[PDB]
């Protein structure tokens, strides 16, 4: 597909719709990864020990927003410059990764999780198009950290 400007501009366009509401996006998000793997609850600290997903812990509002903040940068990213740029952030994230017991088959977890969030989130205006470039920007930026991951091991 590339980037063309008509689709960078249908990604931006779509995060800032995601942002605009961080305690649902991301409890839904949290939701739907325990959907599609149930077991995934023992990781997370904040989930440990708990019955159900908690719906106001800052814990989780500060991690969930992070991540999609972080998928939107790679696709703006990808449309001016052609590519997605690994930084020390990116490279910390795969240690935290790894201490925590993440493995890769866990990432089309976490991608089925953000596209069916985000074609949740942009609803009617919901296109090919877009639908494409989202998914080029996530497995773009996944492919980024699973590298870092790998190098923490
Ligand atoms: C491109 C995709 C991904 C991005 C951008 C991302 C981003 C992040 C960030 C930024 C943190 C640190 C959050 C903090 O310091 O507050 C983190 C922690 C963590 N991540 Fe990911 N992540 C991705 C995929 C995944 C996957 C596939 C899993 C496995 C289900 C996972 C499991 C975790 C866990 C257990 C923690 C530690 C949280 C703790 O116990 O408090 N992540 N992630």
């Amino acid at each position: 597909g590339a980037l063309t400007e008509s689709q960078a501009a249908l990604v931006k366009s779509s995060w800032e719709e995601f942002n605009a509401n961080i305690p649902k996006h991301t409890h839904r998000f949290f939701i739907l990864v325990l959907e599609i793997a149930p077991a995934a609850k023992d990781l997370f600290s904040f989930l440990k020990g708990t019955s159900e997903v908690p719906q106001n812990n800052p814990e989780l509002q500060a991690h969930a927003g992070k991540v999609f903040k972080l998928v939107y940068e790679a696709a703006i990213q990808l449309e001016v410059t052609g590519v997605v740029v690994t930084d020390a952030t990116l490279k910390n994230l795969g240690s935290v990764h790894v201490s925590k017991g993440v493995a890769d088959a866990h990432f089309p977890v976490v991608k089925e999780a953000i596209l069916k969030t985000i074609k949740e989130v942009v609803g009617a205006k919901w296109s090919e198009e877009l639908n494409s470039a989202w998914t080029i920007a996530y497995d773009e930026l996944a492919i980024v950290i699973k590298k870092e991951m790998d190098d923490a091991a």
